[PDB]
């Protein structure tokens, strides 16, 4: 694999064995007072500051250099400017990688097969201005004459993990906007407790799907027609009610819906990178048209950043490598997004998908089996709440868990004279702190001395009480979560996720190895039909589909 | 530390050595069709069937005989029999661990310091059923005098995740119940957004805290008090609005609620394991206390299923090995829980604090600092919605990831006949056949050739339509998710835990690791205010704080 064979990451690697069990962060911050100034970037957008602070970090001067030499050497620069020139960098499908084009503000042509793509994304941008104009101010109307309230998005994966993300950490901007639901599982439940909640009068439904043949959307978005014929009564009604997100024109014209209200996107659009096109209608229509067009530019701000910006101070660049040095030399399995904020309380979950379907890979571009770590698993929960959840192995387990901690300064809620983002940002202060700096056995013992503990419980509770520390995070804060900043940070994670990919030499925009479930998934649907024995799988399918077959019938 | 000096572990680590790169589960499944029938347990609890299938692990008979004998030899079962009696087994604490005295059905005595915990388990149960019996019938009047509509659990980790993630399970049983909101981080948008949408006049508060201590809660609280005080004009209203869940009686008073409003519990009662506590009254008062009852009887079913059946066929106890066998042996760092079922949404979250915190330890019984893995770290979505997010990863990535799958076979919306649940079922049972088996590069050419692809095209997509297959996963599939199902599922996960922490010789009921960060806020706290410069920390924390300071009141 190439990573492995790059003498670059080979004297990474032997700094690492011979070195890294000797670096303590502590040691690092008392050697060094500039450390801070060092190893932090404060971008200043013109629309708020980001400061990534990765100072608290298990790496020195030599380890970042030693980390840029790598990103240079794997061709993260030539890499970049392919993608943002329109060149077909996702080669196993023979596609360009654009989702930079969809928030391209300046305008400045970028070619696919020689044309510019930026005309057909403006084009959906006018229709999607249009729609939102049409919804929000009551004039689209209903099949009964009323102003639409509900807006339901039914989509899968990257057509809805996306708007339920943005539309929830930007809910303060959705003031004069209708409801937004969104339906993804296939599981029936999420239909229907959604549909239990709304009138086919008032609501609205878009239905994102590229192929227009997705199975559980389209089931979904079957059920939803059912529902809404069984009061409208009038096939023709259904084309008040239901818009696409799709490039097929033909099932779209035959579920129903007007061909006019088909919005297009484009192959180099993969889906985890696709709220930037039409399929972040549901945000336009939720916080309106000028907010969306402020996230996409708070995106391109952080693209114009990532293309422009020398690697030792390139804020993505710095994160991916940062990852590098986590995942490849320490071997750690995890990384952990820790928002200190509930409106991004699904923030973590979007960089699941974001991050580890990007880079969950393990062929190279020569065909090679990688013989090295890949994607990370991503994961997290907000903060505090995270504290009173799973901070405890975090601080006394047995793992080592890179962690970015996440807090906008100012609070879209400043209740009580600011005391609740008071609190919350100095537990987000103390968290990173308490991570670095642990607890010593001497501050501990003084602890139980003063509790008044006798000399034996003292000597058996010590060890307990002990905080290793050494445990490294990011802190990355920002004036405040306004669309523009939250589509900067988003950007930001996209590039780090790219710049990781092309280091580990695998193809960080497809998709292979969703594949083969799909495939098993068609075969067993019909079985389940019957009352027949399926005996056609291992035993263990066999036997599962056999205690289906014989519950499914139970009277409790 | 008494694992690795365990004699049987250095057998069974030694046998993986030896012989487990010879595991693969595509042969040991053809080779033995008996295999599913002698590697899965069907247990009858006269409410519904739950079948641990548990076939698809890289195990065989000899590994599973090894794995029992090393539970053995780490002394479960005294350990276990030890909890249930109410020996005061969180020996840091030196508390009893007496969760399965809350749902204790049969009122067997258990004794702490030589008296019965029944009467007074029973006698807040009693008051909970009471309580629920005036809110539930609109009897309850609010100060302005109207019936109650809205209940506002207050409370954070073990005061909230568990009875959110069991609210939201069983929301089908809570027609004509009043509607139940979740306050839980100290993020002000969290009890702002809340409040925004009651009415005081119509809104109970739950104050959730084991300690009534807690920054977050507490804080919260105030601000709710001073919401409804607003609005109420009159201190004696807040007997009305508020009542407390505690075992701290003088804080409860110190707050400003009377203990006749108060339902208490216990110290032996963990946070983390509080949900059949009074602790559980925002589930009882949602779904109802008959089913909050059938809830506590199926924990009560798998408390006796644990403490009565022999290890090699004891469920808890098998999934607790299984474990051991990938932490320990394979090095696995994450476990995933998938359930295919939306109501569950929660469920991962829930069990992160269950897992996590219980065994996320370093310290040993014996005071020995661990030199072997201990916890987990526990995340997952539920299926379909972490199928589109990152199953790619998971097929074709470089993370062994043991996963359990969980559906229940009927499905609380059987709608379009039964359509949604059929596919939902197709997918849960193709995904874990399709982890299993793989795909070999000559059944993946013979695909590309099928589908008319040139030699050319068809080499160089090869490679990456491999599965390796070889991922092991167990799937847990019941009748139905009611509400005694569920309770029998959480409890089932609480003695895997249980008996994990046993064999790690660490304590699962302490959190000795939430301390220091606690300590660390509230240094910071008065440092936030005022404009001038901090310096008395590490520069990163410093600077963090100064950045906070010189972004505060920037007008974006």
């Amino acid at each position: 694999a190439a990573l492995t064979r790059n003498p670059q990451f080979q004297k990474l690697l032997e700094w690492h064995r011979a070195n890294s069990a000797n670096l303590k962060l502590r040691e690092l911050f008392e050697a060094d007072p500039e450390r801070f100034n060092n190893f932090s970037l404060n971008l200043n957008t013109n629309h708020g500051h980001i400061l990534v602070d990765y100072s608290k970090n298990l790496v020195n001067k030599e380890v970042m250099q030693m980390l840029v030499e790598l990103a240079k050497s794997r061709g993260v620069e030539a890499a970049r400017d392919n993608m943002f020139s329109g060149s077909k960098i996702n080669y196993t499908e023979d596609r360009a990688v654009l989702h930079v084009a969809l928030r391209n503000r300046s305008n400045t042509p970028i070619k696919v097969d020689g044309k510019d793509v930026m005309p057909e994304v403006n084009r959906v941008l006018d229709k999607m201005k249009s729609f939102c104009q049409r919804v929000r101010s009551g004039d689209w109307k209903g099949y009964t004459g009323k102003s639409i309230t509900d807006i339901i998005n039914i989509g899968i994966g990257g057509s809805d993990l996306g708007p339920l993300m943005v539309t929830e950490a930007l809910k303060p901007y959705s003031k004069g906007g209708p409801r937004v639901w969104f339906v993804s599982n296939i599981d029936g439940t999420h239909i229907a407790k959604t549909l239990a909640s709304l009138s086919p009068e008032t609501s609205l439904f878009i239905i994102a799907s590229k192929t227009f043949t997705t199975q559980e959307t389209i089931t979904n978005a079957e059920t939803a027609k059912e529902w809404f014929l069984e009061a409208a009564k009038d096939p023709s009604a259904v084309a008040k009610h239901f818009v696409a997100l799709s490039t097929n024109t033909a099932k779209v014209k035959e579920f129903g819906i007007d061909p006019q209200n088909m919005l297009e996107f484009w192959d180099w659009v993969g889906g985890r990178y696709s709220l930037w096109s039409a399929i972040g209608l549901s945000i336009a229509l939720h916080v309106g048209f000028d907010h969306f067009e402020q996230l996409l530019s708070g995106a391109h701000w952080m693209d114009q950043h990532f293309l422009k910006t020398p690697l030792e101070k390139n804020a993505p660049v710095l994160l991916a490598l940062l990852g590098i040095w986590y995942i490849n030399c320490y071997g750690c399995e995890t990384h952990a997004l820790l928002p200190y904020d509930q409106y991004m309380h699904r923030f973590a979950a979007y960089f699941q998908q974001g991050d580890m379907e990007s880079n969950g890979k393990y062929i190279t571009k020569s065909g090679a089996r990688v013989d090295h770590q890949t994607g990370p698993i991503v994961w997290g929960e907000p903060g505090t709440n995270g504290q009173h959840a799973f901070y405890q192995l975090i601080h006394q387990g047995t793992k080592m868990i890179p962690c970015d901690f996440l807090i906008p300064v100012q609070t879209q809620h400043p209740i009580r004279k600011g005391l609740h983002h008071k609190i919350l940002l100095a537990n987000f202060l103390a968290q990173t702190e308490a991570l670095m700096k642990g607890k010593l056995p001497e501050e501990a013992r003084k602890e139980l001395q003063a509790a008044g503990k006798s000399p034996e419980d003292l000597e058996k509770l010590l060890p307990h009480k002990v905080f290793e520390g050494n445990r490294p995070t990011n802190s990355i804060v920002f004036t405040k979560l306004t669309p523009f900043i939250l589509g900067a940070l988003i950007a930001m994670y996209e590039h780090k996720i790219f710049v990781q990919g092309i280091m580990w030499d695998i193809n960080s925009f497809d998709q292979w190895g969703v594949e083969l479930g799909k495939q098993l998934a068609k075969k067993i649907e019909p079985e389940l039909e019957g009352s027949s024995a399926v005996t056609s799988h291992d035993s263990s399918t066999n036997g599962l589909i056999s205690f289906i077959k014989q519950q499914r019938d139970t009277k409790l």
